[PDB]
């Protein structure tokens, strides 16, 4: 039930890189799935308080939403886009392991996760 400390934005010793791709990931791809009628249960953790959902954080051991994710762009914390496609990746996944299908909540995600598949099929190049 008490809610976990939210995933970790910044980290001195991890080495941190802005590519092409990082940029797009953030200006392009989360801030147009900011926008989406869907977005806003994904826009910060999961307050399992709120919620009274106190099974949350029993079930979901890593938790990700696009909150700390576009903390996590805008503080260059991740070296190549793929690690930040891979915490989209874990909160969608996530959404589906403690929900059922059918739930509003993973039909939400499965259409948020269609989203996010079609801007990511093409990435810009590296300079
Ligand atoms: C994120 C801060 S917050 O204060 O908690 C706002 C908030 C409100 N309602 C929520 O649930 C629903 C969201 C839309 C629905 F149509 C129906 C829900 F039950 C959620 C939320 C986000 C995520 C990932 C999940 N949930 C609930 C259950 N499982 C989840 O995986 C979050």
């Amino acid at each position: 039930s008490m809610n976990p400390p939210p995933p970790e934005t910044s980290n001195p010793n991890k080495p941190k890189r802005q590519t092409n791709q990082l940029q797009y990931l953030l200006r392009v791809v989360l801030k147009t799935l900011w926008k989406h009628q869907f977005a806003w249960p994904f826009q910060q953790p999961v307050d399992a308080v709120k919620l009274n959902l106190p099974d949350y954080y029993k079930i979901i051991k890593t938790p990700m939403d696009m909150g700390t994710i576009k903390k996590r762009l805008e503080n260059n914390y991740y070296w190549n886009a793929q690690e930040c496609i891979q915490d989209f990746n874990t909160m969608f996944t996530n959404c589906y392991i403690y929900n059922k299908p059918g739930d509003d909540i993973v039909l939400m995600a499965e259409a948020l996760e269609k989203l996010f598949l079609q801007k990511i099929n093409e990435l810009p190049t590296e300079e």
